[PDB]
Parts: C-alpha cells; structure tokens; sequence
C-alpha cells in the first residue's frame, strides 16, 4: 500500500510518491526495462491502497487496481466509495474491509463518465500538487456534485502519473499550483494501451510497431509512433500493461 502526505509535498516527494506508487504495483516482468505489471495474481493483491493527507492533514485511501494502475476509489473513515462499475465492487471485497459501508458511485470510473458526472472535461481539469490536495478534500466530503472531477484529478496525479514519468514529472512541478493538462498528457492517458502494446509487440518485431500509435507531443500535435526508438516513449512510458489486460 502506498502512501504520502500532501504536508512539504515537493516535485521531489511527489516523484518520489509515484515511484512508491509504482513500487507498490507488482509485476511479472519488464519489457526494455519497464515494468510490466502482474497480469495473473489473487483479487486481493490486484488492489492497493494509497494514503494521502491532504494539506489539511485529512487523509483517505485511494483503491488501485495494481494491474492496470486503474483506480477503484477510495476509503474516508468507515465510509469507503468505489466506481458503480463492477471492477470497483470486486475491488471493495477485498480492500476497505474494515470500512463498515462500500458506497456504490452514481457514476463509472471511465473519463467519460466522470467528466459527465463532474460537468467538466479532463482539459479543463486542475492538475498537480494542490489538485490531489483538492480532491481529497473534495472527496473525503464526497461532494457527489463534482466530486468525480475530484476523481479524475487525483487518478491522472496518481494512475497516470504512475504510468508516464512524464505526466508524473509535469503534475509534481506544480507543487504550489496547478495547471489544465496537456493534450500531450493527456494523450498519454490514452495511448498507454496502445503504446505499450505496440512495445511488447515491437519487442519480438525489432521495434517495429505493427500499428503506429497516434500521440499527442508536447507541442499539442498528433506524431506518428511506428517505432520503440522515439524517446519521448521509452523515456516517459514508466509501466507496461498486461496484453491479457488490454486489449
């Protein structure tokens, strides 16, 4: 189970809570070194839970599908709340155990219907430091209204971030503010799928993508990815997920 305290939160300490995020993440293998996350384990260990104290000192546990870094949802006191999706209900059988009622969301853990829920799309999200801070505070009052924004911006400071050193490194600078995420980003949330699929495809074909994963680079426009060779993929792609989990 990770852990982190948003009191003294740092890019440092940030970096530092993904990486203990990923840490926490078990995994079978690594292909060009990246993790590749354990697609075959019990119900009970493909979840862990992050602690994370807000500013304000008031803390709750975030439930990780630790083989697809997707979050479930998460615990405040006795009370724990999960996505209305079934991964989540699965998920609440086996963390939580000891939090005396599982809320069921009136909404699923898909960006798109949280950003219905929420009223408002990822792009127009608040992301870095302040934001998990934001959402834990939103969260922790379970203001359903809009506390699926709240969601989604702590899984990209958390999931996504773990995923993408670079959507890690991006959110953890803004650690005394924050900021609407790039498409760059945001296309890397998307492409984590396709993009490392295309790796573990590209592995037994020299890295050779067979198809050529569309991503948006930091200058806000699509490249063409056909090869393992680009950088800003090997450098940035911190976890590999499963084939049996992706499709």
């Amino acid at each position: 189970d990770v852990s982190f305290r948003l009191s003294g939160a740092t890019s440092s300490s940030y970096g530092v809570f993904i990486s203990n995020l990923r840490k926490a993440l078990p995994y079978e293998r690594k292909l060009y070194d990246i993790p590749l996350l354990r697609s075959t384990l019990p119900g009970s260990q493909r979840y862990a839970l992050i602690h994370l104290t807000n500013y304000a000192d008031e803390t709750i546990s975030v439930a990780i599908d630790v083989t697809n870094v997707y979050v479930m949802g998460y615990r405040a006191g006795d009370t724990s709340y999960f996505f209305n999706e079934a991964s989540a209900t699965e998920a609440a059988k086996y963390v939580f155990k000891d939090a005396k009622r599982k809320v069921t969301l009136p909404y699923s853990g898909n960006y798109e219907r949280l950003q219905i829920a929420a009223g408002k799309i990822r792009e127009n999200i608040p992301l870095g430091l302040p934001a998990l801070d934001s959402a834990i505070t939103t969260l922790f009052y379970y203001n359903a209204n809009s506390a699926a924004s709240a969601l989604m911006v702590l899984i990209q400071s958390t999931s996504e971030a773990a995923r993408y050193k670079f959507i890690e490194q991006q959110i953890g600078k803004r650690v005394d503010k924050t900021f609407l995420p790039s498409l760059a980003i945001i296309s890397l949330e998307n492409s984590w799928s396709a993009l490392s699929k295309q790796i573990q495809i590209a592995s037994t074909n020299n890295g050779q993508f067979e198809t050529p994963v569309v991503l948006i680079n930091a200058q806000n426009q699509r490249v063409t990815i056909t090869n393992v060779d680009a950088g800003v993929v090997t450098s940035n792609i911190a976890l590999l997920p499963n084939r049996n989990n992706m499709a």
